[PDB]
């Protein structure tokens, strides 16, 4: 088990190619994205994408995090946070190895 | 960083209106929900996810509790609860910011 | 609140009957899936399937995590990774004594 951080990103969808660019240029090795629906305090509910990225270190999700939230979080609705996870599989996360190598 | 829990409610999907009532009601301060499935109790089954982040453990176990008294006997339900920490978040961490 | 393991698998959705399979076969007493997308090997958005799967023990996560990976990891595209929860009601994952 490789330990790592689950960053999510809950925000307008039409944020959504921006917000891949930033993952992409971040150094990440993936994300996954979602649509979903969102209320913040006639059904009010929203469109809304979630985006879930595994970084191999917190410095790195918190890089992501800043960025999008600085250019963005002024003027568009969001949420972002932090889950502590182990990939127990994931060829390009983990690399060749695996995910319990030795050393 | 602020700590959160982060409550997670999977339930039939006629009981989305009725559940986001409950959740609007708690103080909560907003609430994702999305379409999932599962096998049913009968291929995959239509059913969703509320994803609710609370300032306290307190907060969300007295909406698990309301949602699950209210429904669980009736309806198909899990409710459970993980960690998070809220980087940002305009309303949940208020205007001082999340160094909460 | 009993403890449990969040085993979520993202992967390939021509999977998607093939891992069900595999997780009712492990003794979990249920899961959750949905639709999600990456940006695929190849811009924009392919779509691809989310697992969530809530076990007792560790070992029964990691088993079904085993038998996937073994399974179709060499040959499809897939993350396996896992996060501590606890659930606070669900009759089929915590009996009818209640989560506690
Ligand atoms: N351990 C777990 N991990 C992750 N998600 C979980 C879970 N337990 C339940 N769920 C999720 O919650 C919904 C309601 O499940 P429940 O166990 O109340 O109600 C279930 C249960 O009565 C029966 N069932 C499904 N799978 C079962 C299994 N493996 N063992 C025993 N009973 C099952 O079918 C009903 C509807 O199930 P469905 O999968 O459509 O819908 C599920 C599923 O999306
Ligand atoms: N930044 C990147 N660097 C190198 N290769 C990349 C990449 N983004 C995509 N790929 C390649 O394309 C495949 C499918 O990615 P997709 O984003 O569609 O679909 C992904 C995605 O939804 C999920 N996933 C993978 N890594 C993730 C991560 N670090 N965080 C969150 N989800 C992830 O697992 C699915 C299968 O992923 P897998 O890694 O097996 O396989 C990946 C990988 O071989």
């Amino acid at each position: 088990a490789k330990p790592a951080n689950k960053l999510v990103i809950v925000t307008e969808k039409i944020l959504l190619k921006k917000i891949a660019k930033i993952i992409d240029e971040s150094g990440a090795k993936g994300y996954t994205v979602m649509n979903t629906g969102g209320k913040g305090s006639t059904s009010d509910i929203e469109a809304n994408i979630k985006f879930e990225i595994l970084t191999e270190t917190r410095e790195m999700a918190e890089e992501i995090a800043d960025r999008v939230a600085v250019k963005y979080f002024n003027d568009y609705a969001g949420i972002i946070y932090i889950c502590s996870a182990e990939v127990l599989y994931g060829h390009t996360f983990c690399g060749p190895e695996g995910c319990s190598a030795w050393s």
